């Protein structure tokens, strides 16, 4: 029900704040993400692990012109500030959102949930390009091919095999990456990377057709922690 | 920007809608002041926040809102490696900032730009103790009536205000009176100093209310410590 | 072991000579007691210490120096994932550890042993104020005479005379006693608890004399806090 | 003027405590090195950063019968807890004498600097095998090959060099590993590994004939930061 956008022409990035009042927070908001990680600007800090107690309730996968993503049921959640927050979809980047560093990585994966109070905990995964992920192809198989498309998943989807070992991660308050661009969000960025092969990266640029990161944004006043 | 106060339909909930300026007042996620609980606090390897302050006090000015003492800008702390210039202090009763839930009778912000505009605002809580001497030339040329600038008959020393230990809580907040604009380093010292119930008593009477903005939910945030 | 105290010939600096078992008291690199300078600890993400006591005090001894509850051993804490049983309890005056250079007037020590025998030392501070309620019935039967055992008259809950706040200090150290053996991990709450003067005199009365060890050299330690 | 030891048999590692009185430590010592360092067990703290301000003042290098070392002028110093250790020796052992998560690297340098009240600080450097190390090769083309014997470094040591670009480390109090392995000793152990090639591990391999890794020692009360 929100304005049409997207990645370029005059419904990109530079213009989303322009787009919708509702969208106000793109162009006016001073804690927005993806940001630029600079390892040695982040601050050491004691970050309480983040519990992962996900299920395999996935719905279905849905090509909705922005993204690749994979619905679930909304019964999995992960442990943030002590409180419960469940995993409701999770969805693809190419190239990386963030950097670290000043890099890109190739492809960046987003698990979203939501508490029962409506806040949003972000965590994303780095991916780079090297032996082909198992789990993300029981999902690629199926890989709906125009926008506006659902297909029913014929693997069982177990979300957590797409972590990386190490849960190592940094810390930052920003913002939904697309419209609106809300801000109070958590996002939790593992400092791992996880790996795919080169063609699961170019079946995704294919489909796609275009590249769906939104520029990182000023840190501002904040920290990220690590 | 419209008029707004402290009570009343010109009070701080009504501040986001007294002008579409102020609309960070009611929308904004990451806004100031906060509660600060120490336990959730994350300990975090902060850099020591150093003050390189000069005395350049220009006048005392009571502007309806607070009794504000502006700097000629020359001094600065030193904040993620770039310096933030002084530019003025000003004065809440009760404390605009909780610990633990609980407020201090006063608090002092310390406000500071860097040469590309951006906000860090130092707060220090007083507590009731002993007369307080370097606030005592601030309350000396107090002005009574809003609108009024009076000049310093005495050499104020800024750092003289600060606690003499210099840990802090830091979070990424906002200014915390209209238009409450986002994107504000918060560095507030963990010390409290001390002031005589007499100079507290003072501000409340010239001020004649509570000048302190709610506190505001967290949110996404954690606070360093 | 041979016969040591805390003046004369037999005194702290003296220990390490007066038997071959005592020789870490002179030679050992990480002794205890220390002075935690505040500053100089580096801060750290210490686990949380949980304390699971239980009320089972056997009697109370004095026995020449110290005053000591013996426990049953059964109540305990978790410390790097492992429990050390409540073996014993027992008393300092002036404090063994100072914080930036400046003795507390008395200190406890929790003594714990894990299944394999290493030893966990929990210290608490006491000052001057309230008199302390636990502490009060093992006062009421302190034997007053070197040598002697007395059963309590009121149930012991070790865990009331821990501060509420838990927040420690922790480094790597020795017993404060003969024979000072190393490998000993010391928790230090930062938090003070309070007793009355009164109770404060009547230890240093019976003790007959202060029963601290000097603090000792850092060396390559650092205190984590 | 010690007593002679060694790495195997009637005066090896287990024995050292009975060679000499001035050994007791080696079998009484509860702070003893090496260590394994378990990272997850590791304290993560606020280490203040090691900065190097070392000098090309090397003298020689020795084969002393128990490892190959560069002997210093002592001019070049670390910085650790405010003060100034400066640098008189550096040495090698392979395998490496620290383990992490219960992992041999298969060599390890120590750089050992001395105060001017008389404390020992060593930085600890990892190897792994990879390219060939051309600071380490200056060194290795003089090496002595017989105990007893000392040569001429025919190219300036630059001792820096040695050391792994990302300075994050591991600090615990610990031991010199070699008798009469007294206490009080800081141990500042780089996290990251630096390359040597395989030719240069076998050049050392063979100049040695024996191992030279003290066992590890138990951690005992001690928390190693991280
Ligand atoms: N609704 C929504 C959830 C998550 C994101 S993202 N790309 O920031 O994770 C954007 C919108
Ligand atoms: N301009 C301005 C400066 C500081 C503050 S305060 N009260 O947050 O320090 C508010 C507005
Ligand atoms: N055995 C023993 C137990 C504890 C201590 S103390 N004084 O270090 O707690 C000394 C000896
Ligand atoms: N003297 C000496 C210095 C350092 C070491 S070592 N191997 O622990 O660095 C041993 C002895
Ligand atoms: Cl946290
Ligand atoms: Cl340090
Ligand atoms: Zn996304
Ligand atoms: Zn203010
Ligand atoms: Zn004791
Ligand atoms: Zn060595």
């Amino acid at each position: 029900g929100g304005a049409h956008w997207g990645y370029s022409g005059s419904i990109g990035p530079e213009h989303w704040g322009d787009l919708s009042p509702e969208y106000l927070m793109c162009k006016i908001g001073k804690n927005q993400s993806p940001i630029d990680i600079n390892s040695a600007d982040a601050v050491k800090a004691c970050l309480a692990p983040v519990s992962v107690y996900y299920v395999s309730d996935a719905k279905y996968v849905v090509n909705n012109g922005h993204t690749i993503k994979v619905v679930m049921g909304g019964r999995g959640y992960v442990v943030v500030d002590g409180k419960r927050f469940y995993l409701k979809q999770f969805h693809f980047h190419a190239p990386s959102e963030h950097t670290v560093n000043g890099k890109h990585y190739p492809f960046e994966a987003h698990f979203v949930h939501l508490d029962k109070n409506g806040n949003i905990t972000v965590l994303g995964v780095f991916f780079k390009v090297g032996k082909e992920n198992p789990e993300l192809e029981k999902v690629w198989r199926v890989m709906p091919e125009e926008p506006g498309q659902k297909r029913h998943l014929t693997a069982r989807i177990d979300p957590e095999k797409l972590l990386p070992e190490n849960r190592d991660y940094y810390r930052y308050s920003g913002s939904l990456t697309t419209p609106p661009c809300s801000e109070g969000v958590r996002w939790i960025v593992f400092k791992e990377p996880v790996e795919m092969s080169r063609e699961q990266l170019e079946k995704f640029r294919k489909v796609m057709g275009f590249d769906n990161n939104r520029p990182v944004q000023p840190l501002n006043a904040r920290k990220v922690m690590k």
